[PDB]
């Protein structure tokens, strides 16, 4: 088997993507925020707190005859940005561009956090990084990738993210018409329950290449790209004006500013980020001041590899018996 969907990004900087997601019997369709940072698919649903939906399609399990509750499981989970989430679970039959998947864990929510009541555009998450992560207690559940795996034609799936424009994510097939030049894989460490792997590299603009091993996950749940604080100031110097501002919380540019490419290494091939794709506009509407794309993850703990890198490649998750990450151009 295999499933293909759009990916849409939410606005008009591309600060996340959703992808719908047909949820029991008859079909409740949501979009979800396809992540693979994270191992959670939940929804905004029936039981969550009134007070906290604004806007979102929620999840009515009770409507779905497939539905069932998963007797005594919860779920609690935060993310990197600060967000949380929790609630109950069912299991019910969940569909992604035509591939079904029955008995899927739906982490139905009782209650999230301010952020997400805050965007009506994302009705859950998707995880898609491995089940070791997945919150649910007592009986840690499976994403839909692990349920699906088995059946699909290969054991994989891409994420063809779009600069300011829909993508694609397909479960089970590699489009070799979706990128140019070949495939470079490279070796994925699974020990953190990411999709971690060692990037060769960078340059800034026109530069020289620098060879350096960089350790990160490959993120699509994360909007930017979250690098060592060398690397950043590399970049941002390259940018008359650009500034690290500790009160904004990361590097800021003038808006009238072109921004420089990005290169990063995977083994000997090479991935270019166009500088308009580092452009995030405005700290505050009106204002000239303008937030960077590539930001230090000092702070952080980890390197990220989020949608700003992404989005400039074809993306293979490979999610063999010994996992795999490649990339190409596109
Ligand atoms: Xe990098």
């Amino acid at each position: 088997s295999t499933g293909s969907a759009t990916t849409t990004p939410i606005d008009s900087l591309d600060d996340a993507y959703i992808t719908p997601v047909q949820i029991g019997t008859p079909a409740q369709t949501l979009n979800l925020d396809f992540d693979t940072g994270s191992s959670d698919l939940w929804v905004f649903s029936s039981e969550t707190t009134a007070s906290e939906v604004d806007g979102q399609t929620i999840y009515t399990p009770s409507k779905s005859t497939t539905a069932k509750l998963l007797s005594g499981a919860t779920w609690s989970i935060s993310y990197g940005d600060g967000s949380s989430s929790s609630g109950d679970v069912y299991t019910d039959t969940v569909s992604v561009g035509g591939l079904t998947v029955t008995g899927q864990a739906v982490e139905s929510a009782k209650k999230v956090s301010s952020s997400f009541t805050e965007d009506s555009t994302i009705d859950g998450l998707l995880g898609l990084a491995f089940s070791t992560l997945n919150t649910v207690s007592p009986t840690q559940q499976k994403t839909f990738f692990d349920n699906a795996k088995a059946s699909l034609d290969s054991p994989v799936f891409t994420a063809d993210l779009g600069y300011h424009a829909p993508g694609t994510y397909n479960f089970g097939f590699i489009d070799t018409t979706a990128y140019t030049g070949s495939i470079t894989y490279t070796a994925v460490s699974t020990k953190q329950g990411f999709w971690e792997w060692t990037s060769t590299g960078y340059a800034v603009g026109s530069g020289t290449f620098k060879s350096t091993s960089i350790d990160g996950i490959a993120d699509t749940g994360t909007t930017l790209l979250y690098l060592p604080a060398t690397v950043v100031s590399a970049y941002w110097a390259q940018v008359s004006g650009a500034k690290s501002s500790s009160s904004v919380g990361g590097y800021v540019f003038p808006c009238s500013a072109t921004l420089p490419s990005f290169t990063f290494g995977v083994g000997s091939a090479r991935i270019v980020i166009p500088g308009d794709y580092i452009d995030f506009g405005p700290i505050s509407t009106g204002s000239s001041s303008c937030f960077g794309g590539i930001q230090s993850s000092a702070g952080i703990g980890i390197n990220i590899f989020g949608d700003v890198a992404l989005k400039a490649a074809f993306v293979v998750f490979n999610g063999a018996t010994t996992p795999t990450l490649g990339f190409a151009s596109k």
